[PDB]
């Protein structure tokens, strides 16, 4: 009973503290710390949320029994919700001040958990030493279920957040695999489907310059939608370059040395591009000025291959 009253005051303070964070986020002022992303926080949030499910069962189990044991269950649960509140706050800030709507969704979800705990501890108080039949025992069982509805709703929100935060990343990863398959085909001993002209090869090679620019921009913006657009453009641009390269190089009128050079630098170009994309993926995970600046170097290395490719093309005609 005493622990329940002290627990209600503590939960009230926790909720009030989450309201403070909501206000920061609402004003567009809840900034990310350094180059943290949600990924830095998600594990601690999920782990702590699950301990809270154990704490729910313990509350229910201990309402009948010792005053001391009920007291212990209340105290334990409040420690857990305190931590959950604090880690969700830090996770919401990691989404960045440019995403205030999602920040507020996340904080509100844990605020809802806090309130449901307040109710649950209140129901355990109401049921303190009541017997099976008592309406208070029913009400405790019902409160504990609503508690878990709120906790699992938080966990579902956390999944939606992380899925939204990685939609481009996962698209970009799929693209690096598509490029690898394209390059394996390019390097294979089978001939191309047809021959093509040095001019077609040059135009497709020039497409790389554009796709490279797009990737560099996405790595600097860290906008998951730009990463998606980068994924799509990159897949097409590299596929097109490798196709035209091999089709142009295998044309009967091309000397074996000029072919050798074109094939060699087509691979060089694809690999340089994959290294740029791999850096974009690294940058997305720690989006600081440093990693973002390194995108330029990768782009130059790709550009160097583009130059070779274009000169190889010129030598074909």
């Amino acid at each position: 009973t005493q622990a329940c009253i002290t627990a209600a005051s503590a939960v009230s303070g926790i909720i009030a503290d989450l309201d403070t964070t909501i206000m920061f986020a609402t004003a567009g002022t809840l900034n990310r710390e350094g180059a943290e992303t949600f990924a830095d926080h998600r594990e601690g949030i999920l782990k702590t949320a699950k301990v809270l499910v154990e704490d729910t069962k313990v509350l229910v189990q201990n309402a009948a029994g010792s005053q001391e044991k009920l007291a212990q269950a209340a105290q334990s649960s409040v420690a857990t919700i305190t931590r959950l509140a604090d880690v969700v706050k830090l996770g919401a800030a990691s989404l960045g001040a440019e995403d205030p709507e999602t920040q507020v969704v996340l904080i509100n979800a844990v605020k809802d958990v806090a309130k449901a705990l307040g109710d649950l501890i209140s129901a355990t108080k109401a049921a303190a030493g009541k017997v099976g039949d008592d309406p208070a025992v029913w009400q405790l069982k019902n409160s504990a279920k609503v508690m878990v509805t709120n906790v699992t709703s938080l966990l579902k929100t956390v999944k939606a957040v992380e899925d939204e935060a990685t939609k481009g990343t996962r698209a970009l990863e799929a693209t690096t695999e598509h490029i690898r398959q394209e390059l394996a085909v390019f390097c294979s001993p089978e001939p191309p489907a047809k021959t093509s002209t040095p001019e077609d090869f040059i135009r497709m090679t020039k497409g790389i310059t554009m796709a490279t620019a797009k990737a560099v921009a996405a790595g600097n913006s860290c906008r998951q939608e730009d990463v998606i657009a980068t994924a799509n453009l990159s897949r097409r641009a590299i596929a097109d370059m490798l196709r035209a390269c091999k089709e142009a190089a295998f044309h009967p009128e091309v000397a074996p040395d000029v072919r050798l050079r074109a094939l060699h630098y087509g691979r060089e170009c694809a690999n340089g591009y994959l290294e740029l994309l791999d850096h974009v993926l690294l940058t997305l995970q720690k989006p600081n000025p440093d990693l973002k600046q390194q995108l330029t170097g990768h782009s130059k290395r790709v550009a160097g291959s583009v130059t070779e490719l274009i000169q190889a093309a010129e030598a074909m005609k």
